[PDB]
């Protein structure tokens, strides 16, 4: 009865056919109220813009019949006798029932019944402006419901020029527009055809049913019901319907069912024109204080858009937002930058962040609006800022509403995902280009070049007249940058850095950690003795030539990418790391990873310490050889060959720390090692992101603590926070560990004096990678920027991108009934590869890091045999087994590894972990050798000698059979290559087997 009376209410007024059942349930609460709530009046604002109290009540007055309050007071005096008169309590409820349908206000005093609500809406609409007067264009029949199909690349424009055919009227909103989705409810076709048809209107309206295709089975059909009734009764002759669809999707129940009606002249307008109408529509009126003030003809909408990543856009943003504090003469202009992360946008949580704004000292205040949507988006862009843009609006299924206000400028930083031509071109669009179409290009706010507080900046300008000096071999002996001097142009220094940059095309990213490389070397330079003319005199010479010529090949290493469907790869060991430190002291110099060597040619060149290969020639003249020389400064030096202390002692000088206490004496300081860690160093003094690409077991975690543990010196501090990554792992709770981390940086540094690291392990395993994008390279955590001087360092290990062998791929599809899902049904992919024939379940990489990411180096044999034994030995600690023992378990899991990896076909993935846990299989034999072994031989003489067996031997068998044998299918080839290791007569597969299957019969039995 409640349905059938709403419907004939939402017949009798129409603007009830503004918001559904709970949104007229919270206007109902709300009217009343002084003053309602901000929401209800954004919702009302769809209906009489700039709704407020005084509106309200200008409307609230007529409702209120006498005749209405008659039957409240008729109602209040006879319930009461209506409800005597019965005794049922079902019949006191149905009383109570028609009595509230019949007067509502009676019961409830505090909400406003649907004929109140309805006829307070229209006084509103009545007090608004000029109606919207809306002409469909030529093939599409008024009063007919004009069916357009086209393709889904022109669903939405065709849309759009329906209504450009009126363009002085204003954009549509949801009222006459609506995106449907496989998600949308027959609630909300209802409404739109309500208002469509329904009369009590004041203007002719076109209304849209856009993707119409996309709408459920269920929902269509009570949708063409609904508008079959709505034609039967009495409505509206000239109603402009249309409904678009896709041509892809023509066959599907809503597009059918009005087949008949299908249109064959598809609407379509010019790129051109569709842009100057939304210009047009967006510009703000020069009175109308608003954010747009300083955006491109005052336009309250932008798009910040890129072919590629590291160009500029949230540094548009930022300058924007600059350029509003000190125009607008205003203390404060909010700046809310939402990120969106979730591959379908999920515009609920967008709604969430907007509302805190819709209070009233929003409503008429710029704001800035920096929606980011992430490479992680990937469907739902289109219709999202369709729906926020075009039809300014957004909702939500509880009813809260949100209204796009021009006083506010919304600026979408988008990646273009490269029709005629793409959707974002129809909106006022900066394209923000790289340096080398900035300087092949060129002012233009639509296409910014090279900014000027950069420029400006030390950290361009030092490098720069550094390399200005060079080019002309100027003398740099005397040459000192002076803090904030500035010299030459954007254009000579972006031609400079190109030149020296090492790369081809580069992103103004890369560019800036070129710079900050350069501009930090030189730095701890300019503080040390012997590039000064003080404390030497003039022993060396050419020291700065030197030093820039081999901080461009330092800076080589440092920033050139080492990734280049799914090929992202290029090596370590491939490549040389010569490094070159300025330690903290000012007074020493720390060389590592290469070896000077004069030659016939009076020069001085770079070798591979481990080859003795050149790396680069001509780096320094002999005389500043001998100089250097002359001055202690260590060359050619073997670390490998070092004391333990010795390399700890040079570690922690060039990492400026005063101490040399080992924290794990386990740990093989090699020279790769410690490379590693001053890689890691350096990235963290110059300001560059740490990417760390490796294999699980390579030694990245292990590395990482023990840097920490060094820079701690043993003061107990939990100076680290190694969160693992999963695929369960959320935007929210990335942000909430770096808070955490960053408060314990802030407590750690302020007592302390140290410095924390937050690693991310295992961080490309989840959709959420744009979150620590954010975290590492924009330096912000959900919008908020990261609080500097908190001496807070965040890591990142990203798991490589393999793709199983097409052997094992076929190995695990013919597993029992094989996959339920098909190779090409499948959703969970990267890009076309499913994720379930990679070997490392990761997702694609934000393209803002594959130039940062560099591989940390796979496990050498020699490395997996040093922890093998090292696992060994900390198990005989507690078994206490002799050395054989150790010798033969070392040895066969060693060759247990080996086949593993050879064995491509059955398994492609190998790590020390597998190790322990047939250590810990062998540790629970050995401990259960006695009582298994009894067992054994009585359930062997049960069944029929006694072949006295070695439980260390025994145990190890078993463990072998449970960790490696059983996956196995060439258990056979197994055995034989690792029996070899085997003490006699153990030597022999035949016996292993046996073993094994008189274990498994006495476990069974
Ligand atoms: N003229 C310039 N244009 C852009 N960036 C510059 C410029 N000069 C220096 N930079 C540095 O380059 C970096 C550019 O990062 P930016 O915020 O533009 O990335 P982005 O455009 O958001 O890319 P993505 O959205 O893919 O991360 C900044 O950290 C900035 O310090
Ligand atoms: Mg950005």
């Amino acid at each position: 009865s409640w349905k059938r009376f709403v419907t004939q209410k939402r017949m009798e007024h129409f603007y009830l056919n503004f918001y559904t059942a709970e949104q007229l349930v919270y206007l109902s609460t709300e009217l009343r109220k002084q003053p309602p709530s901000d929401a209800a009046l954004t919702m009302l604002s769809f209906i009489k813009s700039n709704c407020t109290l005084r509106d309200v009540l200008r409307a609230s007055v007529g409702c209120g019949s006498e005749a209405a309050r008659y039957r409240m007071r008729r109602v209040m005096e006879e319930l009461p006798l209506m409800l005597l008169s019965e005794f049922s309590l079902v019949d006191k409820l149905r009383i109570i029932m028609e009595q509230s349908m019949r007067c509502l206000p009676a019961f409830l005093p505090d909400c406003l019944d649907l004929e109140t609500l309805g006829h307070c809406l229209a006084h509103l609409a009545g007090m608004g402006g000029s109606p919207v007067e809306r002409c469909l264009p030529r093939g599409l029949q008024v009063g007919q419901p004009n069916l357009v199909v086209c393709g889904h690349s022109e669903v939405l424009p065709a849309a759009l020029a329906v209504y450009m055919q009126t363009p002085s009227q204003p954009l549509p909103t949801y009222d006459e527009v609506l995106l449907c989705t496989p998600a949308t409810t027959f609630e909300e076709v209802a409404l739109l055809l309500r208002r469509c048809l329904t009369l009590g209107s004041l203007g002719h309206k076109v209304y849209s049913l856009l993707f119409a295709d996309q709408l459920s089975y269920e929902v269509a059909r009570q949708a063409e019901e609904l508008f079959h009734n709505l034609c039967t009764q009495q409505h509206r002759e000239d109603y402009q319907l249309v409904m678009v669809c896709d041509g892809d999707w023509e066959h599907c129940y809503l597009p059918s069912a009005f087949s008949q009606h299908k249109v064959f002249v598809t609407p379509q307008a010019p790129l051109e024109a569709i842009q100057a109408y939304l210009a047009g529509h967006y510009r703000v009126p020069k009175q109308t204080l608003s954010a747009a003030a300083v955006f491109n003809d005052r336009l309250c909408v932008g798009i910040v858009a890129s072919e590629r990543a590291g160009v500029g856009k949230s540094l548009y943003v930022k300058r924007l937002h600059d350029k509003m504090k000190m125009q607008l003469n205003v203390k404060n202009v909010p700046l809310k930058t939402i990120r969106l992360i979730d591959p379908q946008v999920d515009e609920s949580r967008v709604l969430g962040a907007l509302l805190p704004f819709l209070d009233a000292q929003y409503q008429k205040v710029p704001v800035l609006f920096h929606l980011d949507v992430t490479s992680s988006v990937q469907t739902g862009i289109w219709v999202f800022l369709f729906k926020l843009l075009i039809l300014q609006y957004l909702m939500d299924i509880n009813g809260k509403m949100w209204l796009r206000n021009p006083c506010h400028l919304y600026i979408v930083e988008i990646l273009e995902r490269r029709p005629q031509f793409s959707f974002l071109d129809i909106f006022p669009k900066v394209t923000c280009r790289p340096p080398k179409e900035v300087i092949d290009m060129e002012r233009s706010d639509t296409e910014p070049g090279m900014d000027l507080w950069e420029f400006c900046s030390e950290t361009f300008q030092r490098p720069y007249q550094y390399l200005r000096r060079f080019n002309q071999n100027q003398d740099l002996d005397t040459f000192q940058y002076q803090e904030g001097s500035v010299e030459g142009t954007p254009e000579e220094c972006l031609q400079h850095f190109l030149f020296h940059c090492g790369v081809i095309n580069p992103s103004w990213s890369e560019l800036r950690n070129f710079a900050r490389f350069l501009n930090y070397q030189l730095r701890d330079c300019e503080a040390s003795l012997f590039c000064n003319p003080s404390f030497i005199g003039d022993t060396l010479r050419g020291f700065k030539k030197f030093v820039v010529t081999f901080m461009i090949f330092m800076a080589r290493d440092f920033a050139t990418p080492s990734l280049h469907p799914f090929s992202l790869r290029k090596r370590w060991e491939s490549e040389p790391h010569p490094y070159v430190f300025f330690n903290d002291d000012h007074t020493t110099m720390t060389f590592i990873g290469f070896h000077l060597q004069p030659n016939i040619n009076g020069s001085v060149d770079a070798i591979s310490h481990l080859t003795g290969k050149v790396i680069k020639r001509d780096v320094m003249t002999r005389d500043l050889y001998q100089g250097l020389l002359l001055q202690r400064v260590p060359f050619n030096v073997d670390f490998d060959k070092l004391p333990r202390h010795k390399k700890l002692e040079r570690l922690c000088l060039t990492l400026g720390i005063p101490q040399a206490t080992d924290p794990d004496k386990t740990y093989e300081l090699t020279t790769d090692n410690m490379l590693k860690i001053l890689a890691i160093e350096m990235r963290f003094r110059c300001g560059i992101p740490v990417i760390i690409m490796g294999e699980t077991g390579c030694g990245k975690t292990r590395l990482i603590k023990f840097l920490s543990d060094l820079r701690r010196g043993g003061t107990n501090a939990d100076t680290i926070k190694l969160v693992k990554v999963h695929g369960g792992t959320t935007a929210d709770m990335i942000y909430s560990r770096v808070r955490e981390a960053e408060n314990v940086a802030f407590a750690n540094k302020d007592q302390h004096q140290l410095d924390t690291i937050l690693f991310f392990d295992e961080a490309n395993t989840t959709e959420a990678i744009s979150c620590i994008k954010e975290v590492l390279c924009d330096h912000m955590v959900d919008g908020q920027p990261l609080a500097e001087d908190s001496g807070l360092h965040i890591i990142a290990a990203c798991n490589p991108y393999r793709k199983h062998s097409e052997e094992m791929i076929c190995r695990l599809e013919s597993a029992g009934l094989g996959y339920r899902v098909s190779m090409e049904e499948t959703a969970d992919r990267l890009g076309s590869i499913p994720l379930r024939q990679l070997v490392y379940r990761v997702h694609a990489l934000p393209p803002s890091l594959i130039p940062l990411v560099w591989d940390f180096g796979q496990l050498s044999d020699v490395a997996e045999k040093l922890y093998i034994q090292q696992i060994v030995q900390r198990l005989v600690e507690s078994i206490s087994l002799d050395e054989n023992g150790t010798r033969v378990i070392t040895e066969v899991l060693c060759a247990s590894q080996g086949f593993m990896r050879k064995t491509e076909d059955e398994c492609s993935f190998v790590s020390l972990r597998d190790v322990e846990r047939c250590v810990k299989v062998f540790r629970w034999f050995h401990e259960h050798s006695a009582m298994l072994l009894a067992q054994l031989n009585a359930f062997l003489s049960k069944s029929s000698n006694h072949t006295e067996r070695d439980p260390v031997l025994w145990s190890l068998m078993l463990a072998i059979g449970v960790c490696y044998h059983a996956s196995l299918e060439k258990k056979d080839s197994y055995r034989k290559a690792i029996a070899r290791f085997f003490p006699k007569p153990y030597d022999d597969s035949r016996l292993l087997l046996d073993e094994i299957t008189r274990a498994q019969d006495l476990f069974l039995d």
